């Protein structure tokens, strides 16, 4: 008899609106989550090159530590592959579990509400 779990996602309201820009961009952009900070761009790619060759590849390091965030984004080559990585769960890279992300629409923190 085993049990045991928990959690806590947040909802947020009102989300703003913003000219966005570059819709290809984040259409086949993944955000990568948990990357271990031992993951970088390349050992990344070499997990996201199978499913399909990403024409860009971007990791995010600690802007306080300047090492590595543990995420990133994958740019995919084409719309199918991504959409393989996306259905291609879990993921587990550097021998840690990682998780995949949309990109699309995500935190921005910003300041001042611009409208009217």
């Amino acid at each position: 008899g085993s049990s045991g779990s928990s959690g806590m996602e947040k909802t947020l309201e009102t989300v703003p609106l913003e000219r966005k820009k570059r819709e290809k961009e984040q259409f086949r952009k993944l955000f990568i989550g948990g990357l271990s900070f031992e993951t970088t761009e390349e050992s990344l790619r070499n997990y996201y090159e199978q499913w399909g060759k990403l024409t860009d590849c971007v990791v995010m390091r600690d802007p306080a530590s300047k090492r590595s965030r543990g995420f990133g984004f994958v740019t995919f080559s084409s719309m199918a592959e991504v959409d393989a990585a996306m259905a291609a769960r879990p993921h587990s890279i550097d021998g840690r579990v990682v998780e995949p992300k949309r990109a699309v629409a995500r935190e921005e923190s910003g300041s001042g509400p611009s409208s009217g």
